[PDB]
């Protein structure tokens, strides 16, 4: 009948001024690079066309190393799907593209990472080729004519790949390698969200706004314990179901209304979960004590449903809840004509709202040396936060998920609220090198350093943004 697990909050439709507020929203948003050009969209279209054709090509090549009847190798399909930002149609200028390669019976996960990997290496505009198959979802990353692409692979147990395939079917998962299942998950979730939303135009616009808000406001980063794309996509989709008729302007407002009242850890669900005979691991605190401890459950709607915000510590949950409420306050003003959309988008006073900080400085000798190391460090920051949260005297450890520059360097800043932390820090810096050694990764010239700084002393470290 309606969409979500609950009947909606209101069926109110917009009047002339709500349309006015929406236009102002679009106009506030343009200068931030949120909307791509005809040229850009088309470029993505052209690049993706090739990739697809390569995949259709390569799935034919492999199909002849196995000598199938030539009236079948022709029938053999192959397809590329997108998911994430780009597929949601809300990606920004410079956005990567998350893509999924779907092959038939005769193509093994082993093939994609050796032979098709060899295929890409040779193609004209492909740079930065690299496999990461140890990773949670096995991916091949590259840039194709300047588009960052994160290509992921799945092997289905069918003969062909109907150019109009449909991944939403749960029967597909039956008897599949957990590797193949996690690989289908991306599309499955993305496509599920689009289907669980009553209006796609208003969903997208609202999503674009909310994501901009999150970024500008310093709470966009799954890594560093905040939320990423799929999470914001899901929250905006839940809001859309509750107000199936609103304008984006209203939807951005209601979003803040809804998710500042929201009683955590009530989970955010987009559909009524069904059970299957499939018996896969699933988020469920009613059978998993580990799940009880997730602080801000935002649950993926495609089977098997998982939480997407495992990374959220208490501090980040607390920081975000405050931001939610700030959004509610500013949007109360905006929908009355008393404030402009820009006020919603102002950066927060991070470098003044705290009495103490931690400057997390990370250094390397060469460029390739830097990028890699910065990778490692950044993936470990959530640990320092963790240490700090277990500290008796600490009330909040707030990481700003934007690194800055200053030989190659990068720094992050944590803000702290109390009720001498050099050894919460040591154990962190120690832990980083220590684990860098475990992977035989730490090369000379790669330093990491963390100094506690009072506010009064901050300006010695504050970089270029001092404006
Ligand atoms: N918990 C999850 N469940 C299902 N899919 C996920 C999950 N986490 C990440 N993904 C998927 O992996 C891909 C890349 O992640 P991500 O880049 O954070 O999202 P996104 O929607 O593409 O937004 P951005 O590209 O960062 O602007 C696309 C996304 O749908
Ligand atoms: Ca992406």
């Amino acid at each position: 009948k309606h969409y979500g697990i609950t009947s909606p909050i209101s069926l109110a439709s917009p009047k002339e001024i709500d349309h006015i507020y929406t236009q102002k929203l679009i106009d506030a948003m343009k200068p931030f690079g949120v909307f791509e050009d005809e040229e850009e969209l088309n470029h993505r279209l052209v690049v993706l066309g090739k990739l697809n054709n390569l995949v259709k090509e390569w799935i034919s090549d492999v199909s002849e190393s196995k000598n199938l009847p030539p009236s079948v190798v022709a029938t053999v399909g192959g397809k590329i799907f997108t998911f994430g930002s780009y597929r949601l149609g809300v990606h920004t200028k410079g956005a990567d593209i998350d893509a999924l390669c779907v092959a038939p019976r005769h193509v093994e996960r082993s093939d994609f990472f050796q032979s098709f990997f060899e295929k890409l290496k040779h193609q004209d505009g492909i740079r930065n080729l690299r496999a990461v198959e140890d990773a949670f979802v096995p991916v091949i990353k590259f840039e194709f004519d300047g588009i960052e692409i994160d290509l992921v692979f799945a092997r289905l147990a069918i003969q062909t790949i109907s150019d109009n395939l449909d991944l939403r079917d749960d029967s597909r998962l039956r008897s599949l390698d957990i590797r193949c299942i996690r690989s289908l998950n991306g599309c499955r979730v993305t496509d599920e969200i689009l289907h669980l939303v009553p209006n796609k135009e208003t969903f997208r616009l609202t999503l674009r706004a909310v994501k901009l808000w999150a970024k500008r406001r310093g709470i966009y980063s799954n890594m560093l314990g905040f939320l990423g794309g799929v999470s914001w996509a899901m929250l905006v989709a839940r809001t859309c179901q509750l107000y199936p008729n609103a304008a984006a302007s209203t939807l951005v407002h209601k979003f803040f209304l809804v998710f500042s009242k929201w009683e955590w850890p009530n989970p955010v669900l987009l559909k009524q979960p069904e059970e299957s005979n499939l018996n896969l691991p699933v988020w469920d605190p009613r059978v998993n004590p580990s799940d009880r401890y997730h602080l801000m459950p935002i649950i993926t709607p495609a089977y098997p449903q998982q939480n997407s915000t495992y990374n959220v510590s208490t501090s980040t949950r607390t920081v975000m809840v405050e931001e939610f409420k700030q959004g509610l306050a500013v949007t109360d003003e905006i929908l009355q004509g008393k404030s402009d959309w820009s006020k919603l988008l102002e950066p927060p006073n991070f470098f003044q709202k705290y009495r103490h900080y931690i400057v997390l400085t990370a250094s390397a000798s060469t460029e390739e040396n830097h990028l890699e190391w910065v990778g490692l460090v950044e993936s470990k920051i959530r640990v320092l936060v963790g240490n700090l949260e277990r500290n008796e005297f600490i009330t909040l450890a707030h990481v700003n998920p934007q690194s800055f520059p200053g030989n190659y360097v990068s720094m992050w800043f944590l803000g702290i609220i109390f009720r001498d932390l050099t050894y919460d820090i040591q154990s962190f810096t120690d832990t980083v090198y220590r684990q860098a050694n475990n992977i035989n990764m730490l090369k000379e010239g790669m330093k990491i350093e963390a100094t506690h700084v009072k506010k009064k002393q901050l300006h010695h470290y504050l970089p270029a943004e001092i404006l």
